[PDB]
């Protein structure tokens, strides 16, 4: 399948070169997989989700996304126009309030929730969790992300936006989950992106167009935006039977575009998510 005039990040993930604008993908499109977006929520009524999104949990007075960030990230995972895996089921878990904040105890509860909740969902092709959130190092936050992964969920997490080594942030610094840095449309490391040995992969993170609340759309930037490209890619590759939740981060690294990014610091991986789709 070919989507013309796609957001640049979608085009980049199915291309061997920057500077193209058509996104190419197998029509299976993550059908039969699920992705949890653990964030400020998801505006499930957005036409872009086509009925494939739903809120499954909140820790606050409402499951509504009153921010937009969770909706934007879900849209990069799975919206019809802005998404990587255009037929995945999206589940929203609102661990962050409408100011984008959340206590680590709530974040942890949300991760453990997803590890159990997948057993109440139909995801025969596999389950992914996208975590576009983070703060300072916490062994407890890392342990939670490690249990979620261990339970059979492909966990993708933001490296962080500090232009710093991600070893000092959580769940970024957890070795067993997929830690995602951000790039721009010219294959430069995004200027805010964290880096370091704990990074596993980069995805598109600067100037990313996706869904927003009030049935709208917006372009914003962050390792928050790179993470759901990877999450959507993993769901798409699991539906194709190419990988599994346990192996998807390795598989994405194995199949990435290599050595193509600039301003990657010595000792950080130079690997850009790529779907290796041959139309």
């Amino acid at each position: 399948a070919a989507q013309t005039n796609a957001p640049w990040g979608l085009a980049r993930i199915s291309s061997t070169s920057p500077g193209t604008s058509t996104y190419y993908y197998d029509e299976s499109a993550g059908q039969g997989s699920c992705v949890y977006v653990i964030d400020t929520g998801i505006e499930a009524s957005h036409p872009e989700f086509e009925g494939r999104a739903q809120m499954v949990k909140t820790y606050y007075y409402s499951s509504r996304d009153g921010n937009g960030h969770g909706t934007h990230c879900a849209g990069t995972v799975g919206s019809r126009t802005y998404g990587v895996a255009k037929k995945t089921q999206l589940f929203g878990v609102k661990v962050l309030d409408d100011n984008g904040s959340g206590q680590y105890s709530t974040i942890i509860a949300g991760m453990d929730f997803v590890a159990s909740d997948k057993n109440n969902r139909n995801c025969p092709k596999g389950v992914v969790a996208s975590l576009s959130l983070g703060g300072g190092y916490s062994s407890s936050v890392n342990s939670a992300a490690a249990r979620l992964q261990s339970s059979g969920v492909m966990v993708a997490v933001a490296a962080g936006n500090n232009n710093a080594d991600a070893r000092n942030y959580s769940p970024a610094s957890e070795p067993s989950v997929c830690t995602v840095g951000a790039s721009d449309r010219y294959d430069r490391r995004s200027s805010f992106s964290n880096y370091g040995s704990v990074l596993d992969i980069f995805g598109p993170g600067t100037s990313i167009l996706s869904t927003w609340i009030g049935g709208s759309t917006r372009s914003i930037s962050g390792t928050s935006m790179a993470t759901p490209h990877v999450a959507g890619l993993a769901a798409y590759l699991m539906t194709l039977g190419k990988t599994t939740a346990a192996s998807a981060c390795r598989y994405i690294a194995d199949t990435a575009n290599k050595g193509d990014l600039s301003n990657i610091p010595f000792g950080t991986v130079n690997l850009l998510a790529y779907n290796n789709y041959q139309a």
